[PDB]
């Protein structure tokens, strides 16, 4: 049921093949000290802006999303904590309820 | 004289840290086992593809350049030991010279 040309399954592995061979070069090239000129021969230089901006774009989407999961949860907290203390208050013994009080001036 | 606006260079100046910053992660990730999935992150299937390719572009060329040497070389060399033959043919004695004649047949 793969249903696939013969013609479109070597293609495949070609592509496949071709990129597999390039992350490998690309290792050698970091163990050899040579990833820099290799950069520069395979990426164009607005290739080459376009990835280091993107990386910029990642670290404010990261930055901005955590940022936002922190005041979602501060703002949880601050409210979960409240009902926290009202809970233990009520808990408390009378003893020291009505001190409080007397220290509630 | 460098004659530069200071918005120009401190554009280059971002460019170029975001850039190292880039190859400078990469590195990371290969030595983290992350490589992979980083690339897929980084690049489009586009530009994967054509990463792909280009690594065989540069092998056919690297290939057709260095065949176009080997037979300039193997053709100039057929041509220099003729005439170093012939140069040592001369310089041979009688006897071996009249030696090879009669073997000559
Ligand atoms: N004894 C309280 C302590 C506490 C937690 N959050 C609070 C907020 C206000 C006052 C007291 C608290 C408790 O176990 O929950
Ligand atoms: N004695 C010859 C050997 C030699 C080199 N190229 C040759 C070609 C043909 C015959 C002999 C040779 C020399 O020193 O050069």
């Amino acid at each position: 049921m793969a249903q696939q040309s013969p013609y479109s399954a070597a293609m495949a592995e070609q592509r496949h093949q071709e990129w597999l061979r390039f992350v490998d070069l690309l290792k050698n090239a970091y163990q050899n000290d040579l990833h820099l000129p290799l950069l520069n021969l395979m990426l164009t230089p607005d290739e080459r802006e376009a990835l280091g901006t993107r990386v910029r774009i990642i670290e404010e989407l990261l930055r901005g999303e955590m940022s936002q999961r922190e005041l979602k949860n501060e703002l949880g907290a601050g409210i979960a904590t409240i009902t926290r203390g009202s809970n233990s208050l009520k808990a408390a013994p009378v003893e020291l309820r009505q001190w409080l009080e007397e220290v509630l001036l």
